[PDB]
């Protein structure tokens, strides 16, 4: 595999969100996922509806505000068969009744991939697929506080991960790191991105629980 990837070089993100008070991270980590495998089908980039998911995804298991899978959120828009695009449903924050319209569909995927939990693995899976959905401890008040550089943690845990955020890439400084598209707004961190230990033993549980949806 490549020493670095950015994806976000290859036009394969869209700028960064913000969730605001409500537990629906996994919404965005999906939707994010999504809209890369939608553009290297397509060549499209399309900002998806996270207020779709969280209004309509409750049979797949997620709990709107009250938090989710990003591979529950895969597995709406397959049972789906599409998901509405953010500007056609606007995201409110706080979980509403289901206002799907097939109409204003622009995505869609066939299932989705869980990464061996190995970072190793998930290094492969975001150098060969684009960016990957991922899990992390993102429970404390450095990361809260995380303005710039490599984010570490030695609190961090490999085994409870609480936030859903979406890996566009890694490399390493001149010290190797993940590239993490997080949906706290852009004004948190670099942008609204964090670079976070990689190769230090599955730092926080990144490559815990690790995913993306086939299109
Ligand atoms: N321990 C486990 N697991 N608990 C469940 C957690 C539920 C849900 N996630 C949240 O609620 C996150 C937790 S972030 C960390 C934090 C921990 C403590 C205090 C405070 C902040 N909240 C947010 O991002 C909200 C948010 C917080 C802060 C600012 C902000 C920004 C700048 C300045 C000031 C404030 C802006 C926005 C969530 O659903 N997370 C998913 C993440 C995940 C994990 C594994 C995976 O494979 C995919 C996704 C989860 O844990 N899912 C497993 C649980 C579940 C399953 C089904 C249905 C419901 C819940």
């Amino acid at each position: 595999a490549p020493r670095s990837v950015d994806w976000r070089e290859k036009g394969y993100v869209t700028p960064v969100k913000n969730q605001g008070q409500c537990g629906s991270c996994w919404a965005f980590s999906a939707t994010g996922a999504l809209e890369g495998q939608m553009f290297r089908k397509t060549g499209r980039l399309i900002s998806l509806s996270e207020q779709n998911l969280v209004d309509c995804s409750g049979p797949q298991g997620n709990e709107g505000c009250n938090g989710g899978l990003m591979d529950y959120a895969f597995q709406y828009v397959q049972d789906n068969g599409g998901l509405d695009s953010e500007e056609s449903y606007p995201y409110e924050a706080t979980e509403e009744s289901c206002k799907y319209n097939p109409k204003y569909s622009v995505a869609n995927d066939t299932g989705f991939v869980d990464i061996p939990k190995q970072e190793k693995a998930l290094m492969k899976a975001v150098a060969t697929v684009g960016p990957i959905s991922v899990a992390i401890d993102a429970g404390h008040e450095s990361f809260l506080f995380y303005k710039e550089g490599i984010y570490f943690e030695p609190d961090c845990s490999s085994e409870d991960m609480d936030h859903g955020v979406l890996v566009v890439g890694y490399g390493f400084e001149s010290n190797k790191y993940w590239l993490v598209k997080n949906s706290w707004g852009e004004e948190w961190g670099m942008g609204g991105y964090v670079k976070m230990a990689k190769d230090r033993r599955n730092h926080c549980g990144i490559a815990s629980a690790a995913s993306y949806p086939t299109v």
